[PDB]
DNA sequence: GCCTGACTCT
DNA sequence: AGAGTCAGGC
């Protein structure tokens, strides 16, 4: 059964209504600069479809492309908008995304095509991508009839859709979320990606040369210290040399044979010299693979940049998250690792890298939901949260915390925030279980407004089925009422660890659209290029640094209004590794 | 091609 | 707790 459209070769008017379900079709996964491969519109006096290269030459379908006014309903506009930048053409007037209005409702679906959203509504009468495009190798673009009559399917679910989508978002107090967060932020995520990142190459090749030459050296102590070659990277490999011919101590064992996880061999290095070689080995060849050559893989070779793509669709919690490259995973904690950063530099000179973060959103909306007055007491005086929770644990002054409790409190903070539990904290500090409990139940003594909200937030998720965030986003936890205790243990966590983790997420997400707007107003040059969930970085003249780090800092801190406050740190400097 | 297990980040 | 990428290997 064949949907009835018009398969158009020249725009009309009735194509221009002001309100219009319109899909532009971006079939390569990575939509920087990539084709578009048709346009299908659905409105008021019917369907249509457009071949690209008509629709995108014509003034008029280019002028109510970028017209404010002319309102259209779409799916992943982000996709749309961004391929269309490449080709300098502005989409405007997104007034509805089917992806984000899925996400919203129940990020748990995982829905990444209008016949997944549609599905949630009973509506089936459109084909999920992979069945047209196919899968990996035998991915294609098919044929124009098949390809025209997938368009239009798309669009006309997407037209019949929107009403039950922002009805059910209504009655979950998440249309605002939807109307004044989640699209506006996919504008400005839209341009951070096209704008991308400048890298500078030559300086990543040397780096690359440099460790080239000591991953052969540390390879060689190998090989040296085995008494025989081997190939390090193959744990089955590995595992050999390390459990049968040197005949180290089994601690761990994978589903598939022997553990040579990183903690695993921590505990091993006294026992032979061999063990710290392959882990430096490790660290090393990780640089190599994934932050050098990976890297420059994937940098423009035209303009020296790299331009990321965030799904905004994905996480359970609320959190963007980067691909192609990741640039929310960017070495930092092993100062080799951090050199990495010296390559990400600004796109024009005499321009600054500018960086600010929240110092433990976290924990500060922790202390705001639960209320507990002891938390909430120690983000007012800003103490060292670490230090403070050290000193509350163990019954202690400041003078007497020594460095291993204050790192055993940041550990059970750690904890705390992911949803705690006696063996989770116990594998993390190599303690036995029933010590890993004394500490909670010391934290829990010191923090009872953290208590009773843990115990309060799961008994919530059990009652209504889900938890919020401080914006309204939502996740389902069904597992809450599981007669598995693994299972409802992760359940249980989840339901403690979402409300945080997410509305820290709303809360940057928010920063981020006060921000772009404030840079607006002020006429400032400076652009957002990067979000790495409690941190935002930018790009400026130098000329702008004064006027940001008095702006950047106050927008971040005044998103949201909290009962304990919020404080941003911030650095600048001439490459991202310098903004520290 | 998918999987596993290893690594990277907040 | 939440993510993404890579080499080895089936
Ligand atoms: O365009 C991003 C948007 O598309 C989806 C599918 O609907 O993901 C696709 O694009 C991502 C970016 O290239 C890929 O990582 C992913 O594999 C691909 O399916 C959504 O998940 C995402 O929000
Ligand atoms: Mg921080």
């Amino acid at each position: 059964a064949k949907m009835a459209f018009t398969l158009a070769d020249r725009v009309t008017e009735e194509m221009l209504a002001d309100k219009a379900a319109l899909v532009v079709e971006v079939v390569e996964e990575n939509y920087h600069d990539a084709p578009i491969v048709g346009i299908a519109v659905v409105n008021e006096h019917g369907r249509f479809f457009l071949r690209p290269e008509t629709a995108l030459a014509d003034p008029q379908f280019v002028a109510w492309l970028g017209d404010e006014t002319k309102k259209k309903s779409m799916f992943d506009s982000k996709r749309a908008a961004v391929a269309l930048k490449w080709k300098g053409i502005e989409l405007c007037g997104v007034s509805f995304d089917l992806l984000l209005a899925a996400y919203l409702l129940d990020p748990a679906q995982g829905v990444d095509d209008v016949a997944a959203a549609a599905k949630m509504k009973q509506y089936e009468a459109v084909r999920p991508d992979e069945a047209v495009y196919g899968k990996g190798a035998k991915r294609a673009v098919p044929d124009e009839p098949v390809l025209a009559e997938h368009l239009v399917r798309k669009a006309a679910a997407i037209w019949a859709l929107e009403r039950p989508f922002l009805d059910e978002l209504r009655r979950n107090e998440q249309d605002r979320l939807l109307v004044e967060l989640e699209q506006p932020l996919s504008s400005i995520l839209a341009e951070m990606e096209f704008a991308g990142v400048k890298v500078d190459t030559k300086r990543l090749e040397q780096m690359g040369e440099e460790l080239a030459e000591q991953l052969r050296t540390v390879e060689q102590r190998i090989y040296e210290l085995a008494g025989q070659e081997f190939n390090i990277n193959s744990p089955k490999q590995l595992g050999v040399i390390l459990f049968e011919k040197l005949q180290l101590p089994v601690l761990k064992k994978s589903k598939t044979g022997y553990s040579t996880s990183a903690d695993v061999l921590e505990k091993l290095a006294p026992y032979h010299e061999i063990v710290e070689n392959i882990l430096h080995y490790r660290q090393l060849g990780k640089l190599q693979s994934t932050y050098i050559e990976g890297l420059l893989k994937v940098v423009r070779p035209d303009t020296k940049k790299v331009h990321t793509i965030f799904n905004q669709a994905l996480t359970q919690t609320g959190r963007l998250s980067s691909t192609e490259p990741n640039l929310q995973n960017i070495p930092i904690r092993l100062e080799e690792g951090r050199k990495i950063r010296q390559a990400f530099v600004p796109s024009e000179s005499d321009w600054l890298i500018f960086a600010a973060d929240y110092s433990q959103i976290e924990l500060r909306v922790l202390a705001h939901i639960a209320e507990d007055d002891n938390l909430m007491e120690a983000f007012r005086r800003d103490l060292d949260i670490h230090t403070k929770t050290a000193m509350d644990i163990f019954q202690v002054s400041e003078d007497e915390v020594t460095p291993n409790m204050r790192r055993q409190a940041k550990a059970v903070n750690f904890g705390i925030v992911y949803g705690i539990s006696d063996y989770g904290l116990a594998q993390n500090l190599n303690i036995s279980r029933k010590e890993a409990a004394e500490f909670i139940e010391r934290y829990f003594e010191s923090f009872p407004g953290v208590k009773r909200y843990m115990e309060n937030i799961v008994q919530e998720a059990k009652q209504k089925g889900y938890v919020t965030t401080l914006l309204h986003r939502r996740r389902y936890l069904p597992d809450i009422t599981s007669r598995n205790f693994n299972v409802r243990s992760f359940a249980e966590r989840m339901a403690m660890n979402t409300p945080i983790q997410g509305s820290a997420a709303d809360i940057i997400k928010k920063a981020m659209i006060d921000l772009n707007a404030r840079l607006k107003e002020e006429r400032l040059q400076a652009r957002l290029l990067l979000q790495v969930h409690d941190e935002l970085i930018l790009e400026a003249p130098k000329e702008e640094m004064e006027r940001l780090c008095r702006l950047v800092p106050e927008v971040m801190e005044q998103a949201v209004t909290l009962r304990v406050p919020l404080k941003v740190d911030y650095h600048y400097g001439s490459t991202w590794y310098d903004a520290k």
